[PDB]
């Protein structure tokens, strides 16, 4: 392992790819309104596509690992970009409702996930002993990246239309398909379902607690910055812009990728783990008071403590499971990971809403998506004691 | 050399690039109409940015050959379609007319000659026996593309807009691009411009001889088609569709490009370019012949004999190379004969429209034509007495 030199050109490679894809993902909505206005001059879908991208990534990891294992991470990773490429330029041609969920969904979360899981192997491949450095300078890169689209991408909406958008996605697409080609391995590479599927990570138990764990605590995830943003948009009014709480959870959370990314370096092994059980302890509790606060002061506080705690876990997470595993089916385990958090994802923030319904309330549903943290919290402190 | 196999892949990734870049400059006059459509509803330009596409490409093969010769055949060629697609896409995007020629021009040129002359090297590369069967299928398949081309082109066209052709264009470049990175490598790989421009390839005068023919005769190769055509639309009216000397034309250039690749495949060593000094004559008299005939009758004729003539002397041009410089240093020897052939291809056409303008017939045009390629003939003879 370089521990540096060429895989620094490899991280680049890495940010341009989570950028991007998160980047224009976080974008879809904005895209949607675009699409009201092109609605007229001639119902609610756009929450089930925008999903489905995000889910079809997760959900095709489990797979994307068995290329990634059998072909390479520049093979699975190009040809997940071409698959995006081609899926946003289709979106770009056509001009209707179902077809442009196909080609969307479909097409751009199969090459995202494609382009993403191989990107966190080869950070793997390279470095080896500086990843938790790797991987936080990628997540801060990234989430950068991603931050930054939206202002671009509104700016052109409103200046042109939507397939011009649809057209400078496609574009970075490409780039990001180019940088990808740059994945320069560095390691060694009835019953076709039986060696393809062979399961051999989910033995070592303590993979089984840890991944567990993690789903467990991903139940919680996404729900509060949309929730938030919508409560805070709702209730807690008479404010000026509320730019504060998305600037200052933006900041946090690079910056505590960063730091995590670089202390994770000094552990010594699985004691790493608790680095992310703090973390998700925090999380809960950052959640379950928010809503006890009348002024903003308390919001400010509980925004950054929120994006300090994301940044952590996220950064986190992926040195771990090289720690665990090990080099050579590190890249299963994060597939399989994915895959696993794929469910609980998308799942949360609908849970919260229906609560949100039933009661009119939003604190259920901010009890309820900070619970989840503490129960994997939990698992995760039983799991580095064996 | 597998002598076929996956030489046979690699034929088609040779075919979709001449098909490509050269049906989408035929068709390059179409998109100019659709400007001037554009033009309203808010000069002669046209022909310097159509005539700068392929100069550029011609101009800029002398140096792709220090590439290819230096990085290779894949890289080089799939440098040359990302440059085009990036071309085509900023084509796609502004809106202007300076900046429109700069882009199409230099991008969309300097990428195609990048990811062509590799095509015929890689083509050298595999065969090295078959070369002439390989050059054949490629020449054919290539023709059929070009022609091809203009129908959908025109269709997409009338459909929406320039734009949308713009994005359909590069899409086709794109996928160049990803055909192109199947060019796997089969043979060895102040004084920075001495090392760089040997020119080692000049020596061997009967490589020199061989070239001047050749950079004689083109010098009116370009003027029996669209002279030809601009020549039976204003004189030799009264006719329905005029369409039969295209079809004709096209279809007898692809059956001699077949055939004429298969047969040079059969005549032992540098008596192929016997095969070139004999067609060279025919075109000669084959434009010398075109205005004696007061029906169409003998414009059929003429037009058939005139394709056949030019499908052979474009299938047989490259293997007659690789036989004479040998496979090493076949790559410079087609880039250099490429730049030398850039200057008279472009200065034909010009000089016979010169010419009808200032005498008012085409009679002279014609000759002028077909002068040079028996000059060239003349040469090519007395080449490989030596
Ligand atoms: C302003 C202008 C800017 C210009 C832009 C910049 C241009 C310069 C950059 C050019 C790029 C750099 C050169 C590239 C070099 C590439 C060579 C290389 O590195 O190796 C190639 C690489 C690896 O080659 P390799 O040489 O390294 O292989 C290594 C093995 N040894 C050591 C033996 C040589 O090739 C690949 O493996 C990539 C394969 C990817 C396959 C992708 C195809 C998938 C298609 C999916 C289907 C999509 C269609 C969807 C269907 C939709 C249906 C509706
Ligand atoms: N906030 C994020 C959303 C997001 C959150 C999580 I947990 C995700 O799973 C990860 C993340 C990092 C890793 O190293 C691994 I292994 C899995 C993903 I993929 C996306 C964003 O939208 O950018
Ligand atoms: N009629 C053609 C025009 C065209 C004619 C000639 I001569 C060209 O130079 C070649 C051709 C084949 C070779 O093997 C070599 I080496 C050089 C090119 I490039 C294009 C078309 O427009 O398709």
């Amino acid at each position: 392992p370089p521990e540096g030199g060429f895989g620094w050109v490899v991280v680049f490679a890495a940010t341009w790819c989570n950028g991007s894809i998160f980047g224009i993902h976080n974008s879809v909505g904005i895209l949607y309104s675009m699409l009201l206005e092109e609605e007229k001059e001639k119902e609610f879908q756009a929450a089930w596509v925008g999903a489905l991208a995000m889910g079809m990534i997760f959900f095709c990891s489990p797979i994307v690992s068995i290329f990634t294992d059998r072909l390479g991470c520049r093979i699975t990773a190009t040809a997940g970009a071409a698959v995006a490429f081609i899926g946003l330029h289709t979106s770009s041609f056509t001009s209707s409702l179902s077809l442009r969920y196909f080609t969307y969904g479909i097409l751009f979360g199969c090459g995202c996930s494609f382009a993403f899981q191989p990107s966190l192997v080869i950070l793997g491949h390279y470095f080896q002993r500086r990843l938790g450095l790797a991987n936080g300078v990628v997540s801060a890169g990234s989430s950068i990246f991603s931050m930054s689209f939206p202002f671009l991408i509104r700016m052109l909406g409103d200046k042109i239309k939507l397939a011009q958008t649809f057209q400078v996605l496609s574009t970075f697409m490409f780039v990001l398909m180019l940088l990808s080609l740059t994945y320069r391995p560095l390691l060694p590479s009835l019953a076709q379902l039986r060696k393809y599927f062979n399961m051999r990570v989910f033995r070592q138990r303590t993979y089984r607690i840890w991944a567990f764990g993690i789903a467990a605590a991903a139940l919680g995830y996404f729900v509060p910055y949309v929730h938030l943003m919508k409560y805070v948009e709702e209730e807690f009014s008479e404010i000026k812009e509320t730019w504060v709480l998305l600037v200052c959870i933006g900041a946090t959370s690079g910056l505590g990728r960063l730091v995590s990314g670089h202390i994770s370096d000094s552990i010594p092994g699985l004691k790493k783990i608790y680095l992310q059980v703090l973390s998700f302890l925090l999380l809960g509790l950052m959640s379950m008071m928010i809503p006890l606060c009348r002024d903003f002061g308390g919001l400010i506080v509980v925004c950054l403590f929120l994006g300090l705690c994301d940044g952590f876990f996220i950064t986190i997470m992926a040195p771990i499971a090289f720690e665990l595993v090990g080099p050579m089916q590190a890249s299963q385990a994060i597939g399989y990971l994915l895959g696993m958090m794929a469910l609980p994802m998308i799942a949360g923030p609908p849970i919260a809403g229906l609560l949100r319904n039933c009661f009119g309330d939003y604190h259920v549903a901010f009890y309820f998506a900070g619970v989840p943290p503490i129960i994997g919290a939990v698992i995760l402190f039983f799991v580095p004691l064996m």
